[PDB]
């Protein structure tokens, strides 16, 4: 694989005329007004969310993105492909490396490394592996969980779906509750899907939901200078021993395949092996 | 016919209020919590906490909205179907203070259950059942809508009874403080009170691992009301005069109105099981 940087430079100056990153990365204070309804990207127009006070104090003044240059950015998946594949020290070489899903690295290490910049958040989360926040013990857990990222940020796409309301709302209370005691740098993208979509229209990739590493790589392309996928691999069997795989490495094909094309201009480096 | 004791209600409302502060215990104010503060759930495991954020405490009164009150006759108005044809609104209504349970409608019923509210309670759950979450303009709407015909009336909420009432709180807290300054509604938020209320009925024999909203209202009544009458309170789903078939609720536990049927006995209340004059 060698990569060819002015196709690389060519793909992020397209992208960026269709896509204002900087701006479309998270909501500011001064992007929003106190009683404003947000609407849900994937939901029925109908459905709404007011901005209290609380939640637009939550919002970064500039975008956390704003004036940021990283040369090798790695973009970590989930796949069980990285099961054993020991690209933890590749990853972690990297200048900034993204992650999906408040996915765990503590015990993974080896294979997926421990250093992480940014990491995606559902709030659906809270609800799944929090108990919702409903006691002592969920609270110091969620509160632990974020200890540990330092100065990451995190990256909540709160309007995505109308069920993640109360969950936001949820958390919302915890990170004002908690103002000042964490490191952790918050993102709340606003309504985005529709302009990201239209960039990857134009390259056939359809889908009725966009994958978040599709939406990872296409943050990823405004401030790296070059980027390389790992864990990215739907399949349940391993590419090189046909073995079978778990899902995800802690227990859709059509982004893929577009990766993949990715891979073969020298755009992105796509890894599908073991590292070392 | 049914002849109210006095004597034996004063003496009830005595031992009531030694037992039970109940003007403190009617609503948390804003002094008596701490923001970070964690309250427990009355009815639920004591593992499940709730944080009071800035905004809860904001939308707590600065004193209990029944300090230094007095009323003549009161009237405490349940849901059950015994209501539907019994023309008891005029009687209702003639009461001095109404006291209505769960958000429940009048509109469409006056000519049985009156129109008259000066307290209603609210379970939070009701936003789930009724209004959607608050989740669209037309549901946001619609409650903004019930909310006003309310005028002035105090809306008694008790968001620390059930551990399953905390996310939906968040939704009302927060359609509150948007929505603050446009509505006249008084709004009171009982805290953690059901140990000091069960352990007065204890000794007149009614146990439960949850009491009645209705045996509640009768407490809280005692201490503002002269003459409390009953209207409403019959759990099963037969007429007693006529024994034909009664919906549960009029808009569609045994242990408690057994209790309000001795007191009724002891004129201490009447409980009224039959179409009004
Ligand atoms: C609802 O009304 C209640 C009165 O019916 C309020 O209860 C009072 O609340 C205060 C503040 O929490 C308590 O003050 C404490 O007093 C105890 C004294 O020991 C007592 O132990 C039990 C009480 O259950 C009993 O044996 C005697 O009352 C004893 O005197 C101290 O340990 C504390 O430091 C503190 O000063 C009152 O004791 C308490 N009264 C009763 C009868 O329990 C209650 O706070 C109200 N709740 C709300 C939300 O308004
Ligand atoms: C940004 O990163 C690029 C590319 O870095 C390369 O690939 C990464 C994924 C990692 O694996 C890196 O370890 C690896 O360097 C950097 O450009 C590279 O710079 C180095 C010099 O530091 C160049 O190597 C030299 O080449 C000359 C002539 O060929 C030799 O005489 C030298 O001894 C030495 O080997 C290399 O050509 C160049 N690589 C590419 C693909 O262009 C870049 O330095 C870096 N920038 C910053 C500011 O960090
Ligand atoms: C995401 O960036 C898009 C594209 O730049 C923004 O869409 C523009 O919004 C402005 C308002 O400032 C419109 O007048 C432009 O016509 C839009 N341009 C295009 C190409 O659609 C959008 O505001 C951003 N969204 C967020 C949440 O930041
Ligand atoms: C990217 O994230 C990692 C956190 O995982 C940052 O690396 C840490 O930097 C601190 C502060 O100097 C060190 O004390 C830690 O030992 C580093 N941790 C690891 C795991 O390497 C890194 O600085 C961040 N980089 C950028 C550009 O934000
Ligand atoms: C009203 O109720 C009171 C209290 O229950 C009655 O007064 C008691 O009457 C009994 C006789 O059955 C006496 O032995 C008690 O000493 C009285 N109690 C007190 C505290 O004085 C009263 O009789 C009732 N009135 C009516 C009309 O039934
Ligand atoms: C409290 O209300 C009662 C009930 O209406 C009042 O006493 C009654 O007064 C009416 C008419 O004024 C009479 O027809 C009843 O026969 C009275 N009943 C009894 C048992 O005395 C009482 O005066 C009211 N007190 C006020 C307004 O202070
Ligand atoms: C109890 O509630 C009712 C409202 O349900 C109050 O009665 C209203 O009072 C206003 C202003 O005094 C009148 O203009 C309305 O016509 C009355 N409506 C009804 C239905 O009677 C009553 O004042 C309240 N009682 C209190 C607070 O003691
Ligand atoms: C990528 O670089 C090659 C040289 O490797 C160059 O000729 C080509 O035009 C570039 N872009 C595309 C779209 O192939």
């Amino acid at each position: 694989w060698k990569f060819n940087r002015t196709a690389f430079l060519h793909q992020r100056q397209e992208i960026l005329q269709h896509v204002d990153v900087i701006k479309n990365f998270s909501l500011t204070k001064n992007s929003v007004r106190i009683g404003q309804l947000m609407h849900y990207d994937y939901s029925s127009h109908k459905y709404v969310f007011s901005i209290s006070n609380n939640f637009r104090s939550l919002l970064p003044d500039v975008s956390p993105i704003m004036n940021k240059h990283y040369n090798i950015c790695a973009v970590v998946g989930n796949s069980g492909i990285l099961t054993g594949s020991q690209c933890g020290q590749e990853i972690d070489k990297s200048d900034f490396v993204f992650r999906c899903n408040f996915a765990p690295t503590e015990a993974f290490q080896r294979d997926v490394g421990r250093k992480t910049n940014l990491t995606t958040f559902n709030p659906s989360i809270l609800e799944k592996y929090y108990n919702n926040l409903l006691t002592i013990q969920d609270r110091n857990n969620f509160f632990l969980s974020l200890k540990k990222l330092d100065g990451a940020i995190l990256w909540i796409p709160a309007f995505f779906f109308h069920t993640s309301a109360t969950v936001t709302r949820t958390l919302v209370d915890f990170f004002v509750e908690h103002r000042g005691q964490l490191k952790v740098q918050l993102a709340w993208p606003g309504n985005i899907m529709q302009h990201v979509n239209r960039y990857w229209k134009n390259k056939h990739l359809s889908p009725k939901r966009l994958s978040t590493g599709i939406l990872m790589y296409t943050l990823a392309s405004a401030i790296c200078e070059e980027i390389h996928l790992y864990g990215f691999w739907p399949f349940g069997f391993d590419p090189n021993t046909r073995e079978d795989l778990p899902y995800h490495y802690y227990d859709l094909p059509a982004e893929f395949q577009l990766l993949y094309r990715m891979h073969g201009e020298g755009l992105t480096k796509l890894t599908l092996s073991h590292c070392a």
